[PDB]
């Protein structure tokens, strides 16, 4: 419901990295946050990932 | 914050789901998983242009 703010740096790097990719700009942040997620959290770190996003889609 | 974007709610959930993993705000996370992508998944010359675009927002201010 609300939107999410950012600084105008990181607006930019986000319009950059849109220009690189061909994509919409949710679709984008699905990819990069996928990517974080599958590549940089901890074992533990993913299944805590995984049980908060199962609860919030019960909310 | 003048700028802002929107959210889809499958997106927007897995956002505050990471949120809830890491402790940074919102705008701190965007940038924390833009800079991985950026360094880690982008070819030299997507980062290439990646780093002209940014170069041309700047110009454009």
């Amino acid at each position: 419901r609300k939107n999410i703010k950012l600084t105008e740096p990181i607006f930019n790097k986000l319009k950059a990295l849109m220009k690189v990719k061909d994509v919409k700009q949710y679709e984008l942040i699905e990819i990069i946050l996928d990517f974080y997620v599958t590549n940089k959290l901890s074992e533990k770190e993913r299944e805590f990932f995984n049980y908060q996003l199962e609860e919030l889609r019960k909310e």
